[PDB]
RNA sequence: CUAAGAAAUUCACGGCGGGCUUGAUGUCCGCGUCUACCUGGUUCACUGCCGUGUAGGCAG
């Protein structure tokens, strides 16, 4: 969850509903799941469900920055394409999480 | 047209003190090397000889 570095606590909070129930999807949409136990009037439950859709769409407009690396690429009888490329947060995270288990842990040790 | 394109790491210093490596010893033993012959290399391409000048009798 890239955003505002002085915003990322609230993300805590919207994001323990996957922990323990079954109910992080019942935040935004489901909003039965958060009738019973939120305790909220109609205009609560609605903008709840309103800026909780927030996160997972978009947050602003598709662009790149000067700062970005956006290589060529020759085409096979052609100009060219920019390839602007990512960090693979998602990625590493998985390959970070695996190689942790595999040079320390339990059994590798 | 390249994870393209850009960049000052700076500065300082006590490692220090001590000390028994000891003791012993059999290297023994044997043997056929064998035959063969022409330097006056020019031990300076000439030493030393009547004129230091280009012709000459000598130890040849």
């Amino acid at each position: 969850v890239v955003g505002n570095a002085a915003a990322l606590d609230v993300f805590k909070f919207l994001s323990l509903q996957y922990q323990g129930k079954n109910l992080l999807n019942w935040l935004t949409e489901d909003s039965a799941e958060a009738l019973q136990a939120l305790s909220d009037n109609a205009e609560q439950a609605r903008e709840w469900r309103q800026a909780f859709i927030g996160i997972t769409t978009v947050k602003g407009a598709p662009a790149s920055h000067s700062l970005a690396k956006q290589l060529y690429f020759p085409l096979p009888g052609s100009g060219y394409h920019l390839l602007a490329p990512l960090f693979p947060t998602s990625l590493v995270h998985h390959v970070h999480a695996l190689l942790r288990e595999a040079r320390f842990g339990d059994a590798a040790k």
